């Protein structure tokens, strides 16, 4: 584990410097493709991809798990659906699995914590029975998550020895938003009250209730903000584990990940927490419609790309913006020059 | 004319019941898909499109064309690169053509008043060799404007007939970006000031020049705000009324045209001046980097989805934002039910 933070590739600026100066020549007025470019530039420094913009597969990695805090009525839906929905992500028929489909990425379901019978078809890495409880005590042990971590981590970087070049990551955990707000309070220094949202449709009266269980996990675990490993074990998740190993495997192995939604903003800032080396490699996606999104994106210094007021989860967002990935890529390959067509601009 | 306006069907508020009833049922928690559900839903009531959300094949529609205006010295790019870059679409190395391919759409280059020989390949609709400097005199006649509205908008229902159920606007003309600015300063009752962007790369000290050119064509040319087709005609360009007239067409096809960026805004205020009806066939894809940009999406009450900083034009946002049209139709017929896995939600 230290041997493989140690390893994530720093960024190739020379392809980058090479990256920039063709798409400064294409047919069109310089930086007239705004993020377009910019986007594609940072591919290009992406040492996994051979020193271009380029996209080959498409992987979206859903992280299932159960959360004891699910016990403080935290969250309205049914513990249950983390079960069937896990089992429903092998027929094709959720959300992420129809946007990942129009976008020909292939998506990998993992249990690493449901609390339910092995679901055949899922892959198995599976901590626990759901994690424990936040309001009363840790999340898992700092082995579990180190554990967890390492073995996501090598699972993901070994999916680009099969060709996958493009990562995406997403959830599947009824009541993971309240563990979400939390590490998101604690790595922004932000107060609960400002973080806490509605996840699945939380009827605004309980919200009071999210608001202080999120205090308690918080008062009662103590999680230091330096440690991004401290902070996952104690008021984390299963599945924010999970997330989080999938960034830093996708950057040791010099790869680009999509972010999610609100979920996936807490893991990237637990990764980042733990290796800022993580950060080139990630990609937002979507603006997710929880409140506390803001305040998350601004410490990752993120712009998302679209604005569609989600907050489904289960990396549907990112599958969405694979589209926009494969169009930077297009765009440097495929496009004219300004010299060819004798185009001469001041 | 008057009878092609009069003609614009209503949206059908039945198939939108049921396309929101349908939705709601979805394997999801209700409207986390947000804009995604929305747009299906808008989908779902245009009557050119069967009673549900579907998208068959894809068209953006490129309207070329020279200003006079040019000779303000309000633009830096060569007049001649109206006639290179037209060429240029034909032979598929443009940003929109790029883009466009990655989204399996086709791209109709028409000349609308390009001021050069013809081009071969390209659809003639030629009014004149470009149209009048707005800084001294209008554009072109209230007849030449009326003719064109209607040349295009047939064009555009006739695609139609052919399958295309998705169309996409775009622009290519140097110094567009100046009639563009005066149209919304009219419309919105804004001042030159605070619409008047940089274009194509204008230097910031070029500027001050732009803001009283357009300030000029107002106070000359008077146009009557509540006359959409007095303001294009004073104000506006050929390319400006191709656009305007593709809207017109869609609409009264009952079909969804996509918005590109800020020429495309201005000519979406003209035509729901000209017809209200038009509205709601309307979709808008990004948030164009020119400086009127926000105030012309105010008046229009459009959100953009995409954030990309872009501002080359050509309808490539348009077809940057096809995919997510299809995105909202995949999940519309693809996702599995609530009901079908025992899931009840309070
Ligand atoms: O932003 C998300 O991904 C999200 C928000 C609420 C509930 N589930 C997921
Ligand atoms: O927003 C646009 O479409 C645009 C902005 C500047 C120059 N050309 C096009």
């Amino acid at each position: 584990l230290h041997a493989l933070l140690r390893d994530i590739p720093a960024p190739d600026a020379e392809a980058m410097a090479r990256t920039q100066q063709h798409i400064d020549g294409l047919l069109k007025p310089p930086g007239s493709l705004g993020r377009l470019e910019t986007l594609a530039v940072q591919l290009a420094g992406m040492p996994g991809l051979n020193g271009t913009p380029q996209v080959g597969e498409k992987a979206v990695l859903v992280m299932c798990a159960d959360h004891g805090v699910w016990d403080e009525g935290v969250a309205v839906s049914p513990k249950i659906v983390t079960a069937i929905q896990a089992a429903n992500m092998t027929r094709g028929t959720t959300g992420v699995c129809v946007l990942a489909a129009q976008a020909g990425a292939k998506v990998h379901v993992i249990d690493v914590g449901i609390d339910a019978e092995p679901i055949p078809g899922v892959v198995n890495m599976r901590v626990a029975r759901g994690c424990g409880n936040i309001a009363v005590g840790p999340a898992m042990s700092r082995l579990q998550a180190e554990a967890l971590l390492l073995e996501v981590s090598r699972y993901t970087c070994d999916l680009a020895q099969r060709g996958v070049t493009l990562f995406g990551v997403g959830e599947l955990g009824m009541a993971n938003t309240t563990p979400a707000a939390a590490m998101v309070s604690v790595f922004t220094g932000s107060d609960a009250k400002e973080v806490v949202g509605i996840g699945a449709n939380l009827p605004p009266s309980r919200i009071d209730n999210k608001v202080d269980v999120v205090r308690r996990a918080i008062a009662i675990n103590q999680p230091n903000p330096r440690d991004g490993i401290d902070v996952l074990s104690k008021v984390g998740g299963f599945d924010l584990v999970g997330m989080t190993g999938v960034m830093l495997g996708a950057a040791r192995c010099g790869l680009p990940v999509l972010l999610d939604g609100f979920l996936s903003y807490s893991a990237a800032l637990a990764a980042c927490q733990i290796a800022p080396a993580v950060r080139p490699y990630l990609i937002p996606s979507h603006f997710s419609a929880e409140k506390g999104a803001r305040i998350a994106l601004a410490h990752l210094s993120m712009e998302p790309y679209l604005h569609m007021a989600m907050r489904l989860g289960e990396g549907s967002g990112a599958a969405l913006a694979m589209p926009i990935v494969e169009a930077a890529c297009a765009m440097f390959h495929n496009m004219g020059e300004l010299a060819a067509s004798n185009i001469v601009l001041p």
